[PDB]
């Protein structure tokens, strides 16, 4: 997160870190046994880390649970990042409490102008590289479809939306991928892609979760 703020420990209780020996992506807890993340974050050997603030220090509210299965969206295209969504099942159910909690799925899509909370442990610099140890947060609005498509000609599908600031300086970044965009208590987006980070006229591009609720629910029901 570039241009954000320190969230505060366990203030974002659905935020997870995906770990394969090291943090590599975020995710969102959607029930006691399932996480949603970005398909471009796929790899084998994932451990899900819940209840984290400092990802380098054990602070006392963590739960570390191995994934048993990952399911990339059946239409994911890694060239275009269309359908950049994946589900991860935990080997055992997490213990839900005030610091480890699920986030609701949308019953309706959000609109341009809605303010949302984006979070992660990704890079905090718009040029060069600095990785935080504690969770960072950014409040940002959803941008119009027309401004999103104008920013990224030929690249925005119906499964993507843009959020952030066209002036630059505030955005998600590398290492935030797969993490949440929450608006009015609903998971509306997944951190997906963008040109660099926090660049002028290059806002963040997010997977549009409301298009996937049927697939998520059916998949969970049968796995
Ligand atoms: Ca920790």
């Amino acid at each position: 997160i570039v241009g954000g703020y320190t969230c505060g420990a366990n203030t974002v209780p659905y935020q997870v870190s995906l770990n394969s020996g090291y943090h590599f992506c975020g995710g969102s807890l959607i029930n006691s046994q399932w996480v949603v993340s970005a398909a471009h974050c796929y790899k084998s050997g994932i451990q899900v880390r819940l209840g984290e603030d400092n990802i380098n220090v054990v602070e006392g509210n963590e739960q570390f649970i191995s994934a048993s299965k990952s399911i990339v969206h059946p239409s994911y295209n890694s060239n275009t990042l269309n359908n950049d969504i994946m589900l991860i099942k935990l080997k055992s159910a997490a213990s839900l409490n005030s610091r480890v909690a699920s986030i609701s799925l949308p019953t309706s899509c959000a609109s341009a102008g809605t303010q949302c909370l984006i979070s992660g442990w990704g890079n905090t610099k718009s040029s060069g590289t600095s990785y935080p140890d504690v969770l960072k947060c950014l409040k940002a609005p959803i941008l119009s479809d027309s401004s999103c498509k104008s920013a990224y000609p030929g690249q925005i599908t119906s499964n993507m939306f843009c959020a952030g600031y066209l002036e630059g300086g505030k955005d998600s970044c590398q290492g935030d991928s797969g993490g949440p965009v929450v608006c009015s208590g609903k998971l509306q987006g997944i951190v997906s892609w963008g040109s660099g980070c926090a660049q002028k006229n290059k806002p963040g591009v997010y997977t549009k979760v409301c298009n996937y609720v049927s697939w998520i629910k059916q998949t969970i029901a049968s796995n």
